[PDB]
């Protein structure tokens, strides 16, 4: 299947004998699920994201069926607001990002130019919105809060900002704040014709 990004790329998964919906998230290194019952031993673990860190239980060698496809790997379980399938499992089902084609064995980074400056950013299908680390942008903005793995952060919303991502230009809203990494969300991914293919 090919998947465009005008809506969140959700899929049905079967794990631990249970059915769940999860977000195909190219911006996630690891797969993280909301609290659920899984068989066996686990290890305590802390993972970070927008908003900070959360404690999760790490289960190893867990069978997961994602769409029609099987994979076995590590699964983290904890207080994430959304079930996310990260690159660890995307690679196993042969997922690629197309806009150039990109496999997901490494973080899908691209060079962007915004506000006259050059930055590197993560192509993040799991992000509704584009969020950049603190930077100098031209003009007026509005105070805003956005949520994520470890809670919420306050960001400045700038409207009508030109961004050039890889080759391609796009205009839209950009959030600026204490995100750990620059993220290109679906708002801009759709403008450069990005798709998920598996």
């Amino acid at each position: 299947p090919q998947v465009t990004l005008w809506q969140r790329p959700l899929v049905t998964i079967k794990i631990g004998g249970q059915l769940k919906e999860a977000l195909l998230d190219t911006g996630a290194d690891d797969t993280v699920l909301e609290e659920m019952s899984l068989p066996g031993r686990w290890k305590p673990k802390m993972i970070g994201g927008i908003g900070g860190f959360i404690k999760v239980r790490q289960y190893d060698q867990i069978l997961i069926e994602i769409c029609g496809h099987k994979a076995i790997g590590t699964v983290l379980v904890g207080p994430t607001p959304v079930n996310i399938i990260g690159r660890d499992l995307l690679t196993q089902i042969g997922m690629t990002l197309n806009f150039p084609q990109v496999t997901l064995w490494q973080r899908p980074l691209v060079t962007i130019k915004i506000g006259g400056q050059l930055k590197e950013a993560l192509l993040d299908t799991g992000a509704d919105d584009t969020v950049l680390e603190e930077m100098s942008l031209p003009g007026r903005w509005k105070p805003k809060m956005i949520g994520g793995i470890g809670g919420f952060i306050k960001v400045r919303q700038y409207d009508q900002i030109l961004i050039e991502i890889c080759g391609h230009k796009a205009i839209g809203t950009v959030l600026v704040g204490p995100t750990p990494v620059n993220i290109i969300g679906r708002d801009l991914l759709t403008q450069i014709g990005m798709t998920l293919n598996f």
